[PDB]
């Protein structure tokens, strides 16, 4: 089964999944230099005022914040999207040392940790059919550096002893996403893929320029989940990410100058 191992790691991931070696496929390097500054997009209108949170479960890959989608509570619009995006689910992927942690680069510089916050195209009816589309989901990737605490992340840091191991679950239920959310929404787009199994092509991804700061015991508490199940040998989980993918016939917009 996939993984992040030598045996498992994301450089076997072809042979399950041809696509791995796809044209639209991510994370990537962004280039701040030859990102071609694009004037005609519209500003990000992010709207979380409603957002229901419900679980969060160790998925032996990761930890994943669920949220009901079955109506426009939290929903993301603007920038280069069209149409309503909801929020379906949240994630993190991270490394064993401050150094590495983040799957998207800028100029190829590796952060701590990067969220996703993920959105899928209502005009799609349900996430199963979105991701079998071009412009199904729109991703918001947000990097972590480590420095001082960010609050409105503790009490997903706090619950992470009750899903330590593959397969756990635990309610969470009134968890703002908007205490994640930096400063300023200046961004990054360009169409790629999931980061993960079954690595389709169905995102634009939107990386927020600005990245948000926790602290070392904030992402100390990442490292102590597990990749294995109950009863199984301890796998910590660091290093749930995917190395750079080359970026093709892409080209990386900006929302800023």
């Amino acid at each position: 089964h996939w993984g992040y191992g030598k045996h498992n790691g994301p450089e076997h991931w072809h042979k399950d999944f041809p696509i791995a070696k796809g044209e639209r496929q991510s994370p990537v390097d962004i280039d701040t230099h030859t990102a071609k500054y694009d004037p005609s997009l519209k500003p990000l209108s992010v709207s979380y005022d409603q957002a229901t949170s419900l679980r969060i479960l160790n998925n032996g890959h990761a930890f994943n914040v669920e949220f009901d989608d079955s109506q426009d509570k939290a929903v993301l619009k603007g920038g280069p999207l069209d149409g309503t995006y909801r929020l379906i689910q949240f994630h993190f992927h991270w490394g064993s040392l401050d150094g590495q942690g983040s799957e998207h680069t800028v100029d190829k510089k590796k952060y701590a940790a990067q969220l996703h916050l993920v959105h899928w195209n209502t005009k799609y009816g349900d996430f199963g059919k979105a991701v079998q589309q071009p412009d199904g989901l729109a991703v918001l990737g947000i990097f972590l550096k480590v420095g001082s605490a960010k609050p409105g992340l503790q009490k997903v840091v706090d619950v992470l002893d009750s899903i330590k191991t593959k397969g756990k679950s635990a309610d969470f239920t009134n968890f703002d996403p908007r205490g994640l959310l930096p400063e300023s929404l200046d961004y990054w787009t360009y169409p790629g893929s999931l980061t993960t199994p079954p690595l389709l092509e169905c995102v634009t991804w939107i990386v927020l320029k600005e990245p948000i700061s926790v602290s070392s015991e904030q992402v100390l508490k990442f490292r102590k989940l597990n990749f294995n199940g109950e009863g199984e040998p301890e796998e910590l989980m660091v290093d749930n990410w995917r190395p750079a993918q080359p970026l093709k016939n892409r080209q990386i917009k900006a929302s800023f100058k």
